[PDB]
DNA sequence: GCCGCCCTGGAGAATCCCGGTGCCGAGGCCGCTCAATTGGTCGTAGACAGCTCTAGCAACCGCTTAAACGCACGTACGCGCTGTCCCCCGCGTTTTAACCGCCAAGGGGATTACTTCCTAGTCTCCAGGCACGTGTCAGATATATACATCC
């Protein structure tokens, strides 16, 4: 019985995608291992720059 | 009496406005579809605690001595002014090639799918290279002592 899933980006407020910057991040070839806030504040921080410059 | 010239009225055509209908840009909807999500399991990265030894730090001392500082002088150089000439800019005229639109065939390269096999990851075991400490040894350096000599 799954529950219904909901995006990574979803929980976090964002609109930029987590999910993404976290395979981007795993397959980038960057350490070992990924912690699970680091997508999330990556793409907040990715968010806020394209929001500024947009704006 | 006959013919020519000036003044004024109503009907035909051009233009503005509105309604019906067709076409371009964008958004909602649908379908595929693959990558994010969820759930479970497990190994290990890192947090935490503990002990030992070394570096840093605040505030003080004392001594030395070379660097910093202040001052006077002088003169070299930054800067302003003037001349001059030359070279770059503005403009008119002529050329010319960039740009766009065309063949004509062929290869390079990006994808999609598939097959295969070689090579690199992983694991286990072992051994020798690297790091550290030390005994020893030959080259470099300083002086002890003996011989020739000037006054």
């Amino acid at each position: 019985t799954r529950a219904k899933a909901k995006t990574r980006s979803s929980r976090a407020g964002l609109q930029f995608p987590v999910g993404r910057v976290h395979r981007l991040l795993r397959k980038g070839n960057y350490a070992e291992r990924v912690g699970a806030g680091a997508p999330v504040y990556l793409a907040a921080v990715l968010e806020y720059l394209t929001a500024e410059i947009l704006e």
